[PDB]
């Protein structure tokens, strides 16, 4: 199934220099940003 972690992404998102991220989406494993 899905693999994010419990905030490993949001960090990854906020080093982007992201608001915030959100494991969401459809058929993809990938976590993504806003």
């Amino acid at each position: 199934g899905s693999a994010c972690q419990f905030w490993s992404c949001n960090s990854s998102c906020i080093s982007r220099g992201y608001r915030q991220g959100k494991c969401w989406g459809i058929q993809y494993k990938y976590c993504q940003c806003q």
